[PDB]
């Protein structure tokens, strides 16, 4: 009946911005029971786009924790707020938020 009992819940790791044009926030988040992962924008839904995308990367299969990295290869002044990471699973939801500091200088 039971073919996974191992029923790892979601913990969210994130990690500060690194400065450098191509923005990435990494991420960990662990858990077999697959999360959905939410970023939330000053409380508002984001969503990923061509310059903002989450990229979720390959995890070894000795290692509960799933890892990426939310990064903006084109970063925008607009983008300059809180960020926050909803992931959900049956098990339960962890968060991590993230205040990152997108500053432009138009032109």
């Amino acid at each position: 009946d039971d073919d996974d009992d191992v029923s790892f819940c979601a913990s969210v790791q994130l990690h500060t911005a690194v400065e450098m044009h191509h923005w990435c926030i990494p991420f960990s988040v662990d858990g077999q029971p697959a999360p959905s992962l939410r970023w939330l924008f000053n409380g508002s839904v984001l969503n990923e786009t061509s310059f903002i995308f989450t990229e979720f990367l390959e995890p070894a299969a000795n290692e509960t924790v799933r890892h990426g990295c939310l990064r903006l290869n084109q970063p925008t002044h607009v983008n300059n707020g809180n960020y926050t990471l909803l992931a959900a699973n049956p098990c339960g939801q962890a968060s991590a938020s993230i205040m990152a500091a997108f500053m432009d200088n138009p032109f």
